[PDB]
């Protein structure tokens, strides 16, 4: 299926509701359900990619442009004193779906460090 | 508007370098927070990734790419973190784009 079997294939297809920020025919940007700050979203690839280790080299522009859609919802969302942009990998990174995904967290001070 | 990570990419300072192209750099964090720690730049002088253009949307990927085959030739197979900082919340250190990747422990919730 487009978008692949996890809960965020799911909501790219429409199956399950989110609060949706931003899209377009590469990504979806929409509010995270346990918010570790005041403003806490996730920026997905509609293609599927399970985590960033399995990307692909042409995978490239696609991440970018998550980062590019990130930084654009934050400034869209005025969070104008800054922000964090998080990727985790893996089990020691604290991964939880398989399906590529940046967190976008600001409203607060962050601390260092990340985790 | 130079930095000291201008200074690590015209080879003024040391740095223990992983990677290297035509257009980014991969070195050691002097400060490290996890047993692994390293961070991708790019060579392009980019003060913010609030300022970051829709051109660069390709290098900024470019460095994620990097970032993740570095880390699994230093042995990160247990996974990793990948953080960009923007401004005083995000606690961004340097004026200079750069991506930390963070491994070699269990990393926690939430990321700061
Ligand atoms: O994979 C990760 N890793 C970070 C956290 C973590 C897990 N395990 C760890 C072990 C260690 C450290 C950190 C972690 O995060 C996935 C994110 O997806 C979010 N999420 C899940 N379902 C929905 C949703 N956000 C909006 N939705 C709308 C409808 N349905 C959803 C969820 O709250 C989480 O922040």
């Amino acid at each position: 299926r487009p978008g692949g079997d996890t809960i965020f294939g799911k909501i790219i297809r429409k199956e399950i509701p989110a609060k949706i920020i931003f899209e377009d025919d590469r990504c979806l940007a929409f509010h995270d359900i346990s918010p570790q700050a005041p403003t806490h979203f996730l920026v997905i690839p509609k293609k599927h990619i399970s985590q960033i280790s399995v990307a692909e080299d042409d995978d490239e522009s696609l991440l970018g442009h998550l980062m590019i859609v990130g930084k654009k919802c934050a400034a869209d969302l005025g969070l104008n004193k800054g922000y964090r942009m998080v990727v985790n990998e893996g089990s020691d990174g604290g991964q939880s779906v398989y399906h590529v995904h940046l967190h976008v967290l600001g409203g607060r001070q962050m601390h260092w460090p990340p985790g």
